[PDB]
């Protein structure tokens, strides 16, 4: 917020791909009638 906030670009993907992966997988799991395991 006040420096070195490139930083946080490299360690908010680092979890994205972990959250965005889950929140699409539940959604899509709960929205689809035969998910894909």
């Amino acid at each position: 917020m006040i420096t070195d906030v490139q930083l946080a670009i490299f360690a908010n993907m680092l979890g994205v791909s972990l959250f965005l992966l889950v929140v699409l997988y539940h959604y899509v799991a709960v929205n689809n009638p035969k998910k894909q395991e």
